[PDB]
């Protein structure tokens, strides 16, 4: 039992938050899931995306699996409004975010199959909902112009180089469930 | 929709898969779950448990969450039996197996964590099926026997401390009660 859902998709830096703040005079009538990157940063006092970013060899493994979890918990999460939209979504994290990790080699293959059993079993036991995807579409480049442009300390050793790894595996996903994409740049 | 359900916990050695052997002839009125091992010694053919045990530090944390899934799978598989044993669950991988390794230094803090919210949000969605637990007690002494009278595997270098570990902590929660279980325990003398 769950709304319409839009998911919104795009890069690091795509403007993403700036794009879902839009939506939050309509906080009445529409779902609003921001990306719980709050979670990330406080699973009991330890921050698992810092950990990630300083080492993702040791951390990106079990980092991905409480975003897997976490996602998990905003599509399956309850609401009586008839419109859900989500910042991103067990299929980024799936299709660009842990095939990226597993290219680069941060995570091994024993850890990627890890994870990969539990996307399939995810997917048998419950259809995860998501009717449209809007694909915040824009260059690597200007991607890490938004990062700099605003203070986070995680993301501030990330190069340009993952940002274009994470831009073609958006691309392979959402151009090469109904995708419209819009010029974030 | 489950059947009445027994679960089969007792430490490494403890005499569990003899003990089930027992109950094959009943296959036709009992759905028997043996606990998944071949399915984490190929996991595309990776050999998880081979590897948590060369390098617990690496992949205790992969691991373990690989047996929360499988176990996770077990609990909820269907059948139309009446009746369900299964060898051990997802309450002792959380209680006494992902325990000791972050007692011993295996799992750290946000590992464990992270282990732990999944805990949490299985119990939170799924009530999963606990009648009956036989409790399979030895002493750390005869499960390393055991091990060591037995054919080679990954277990096979287990140091005796580590038993002694899983078994005081399978005796917490299973005879002192200090785990949140609320379910019979049938506790059986496996020496
Ligand atoms: N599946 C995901 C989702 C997000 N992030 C990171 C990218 C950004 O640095 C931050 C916020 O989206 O979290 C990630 O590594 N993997
Ligand atoms: N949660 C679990 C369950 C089992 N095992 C190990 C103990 C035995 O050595 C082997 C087969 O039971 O798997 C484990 O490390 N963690």
């Amino acid at each position: 039992t769950q709304p319409f859902t839009v998911l919104i998709e795009g890069n690091i830096g795509s403007g993403k938050t700036t794009y879902l703040n839009h939506f939050e005079k309509y906080k009445n009538d529409i779902c609003l899931l921001t990306e719980p990157v709050e979670k990330w940063r406080n699973v009991n006092g330890v921050n698992l995306l810092e950990l990630m970013y300083k080492d993702p060899k040791k951390w990106a493994m079990p980092f991905q699996s409480y975003v897997t979890l976490t996602m998990l918990q905003s599509h399956t999460a309850p609401t009586n409004k008839k419109l859900k939209i989500m910042e991103r979504s067990i299929f980024s994290a799936r299709y660009c975010f842990v095939e990226n990790m597993r290219r680069n080699g941060s995570l091994e293959q024993g850890m990627y199959n890890t994870l990969e059993e539990w996307y399939k079993f995810i997917e048998e036991s419950i259809h995860v909902q998501a009717d449209l995807i809007i694909y915040l579409r824009t260059s690597p480049e200007v991607a890490y112009e938004r990062i700099r442009q605003r203070a986070r300390s995680e993301e501030s050793c990330v190069p340009l180089k993952y940002l274009q790894e994470l831009h073609e595996l958006h691309e392979d996903w959402l151009i090469h469930c109904k995708v419209l994409v819009l010029d974030a740049d």
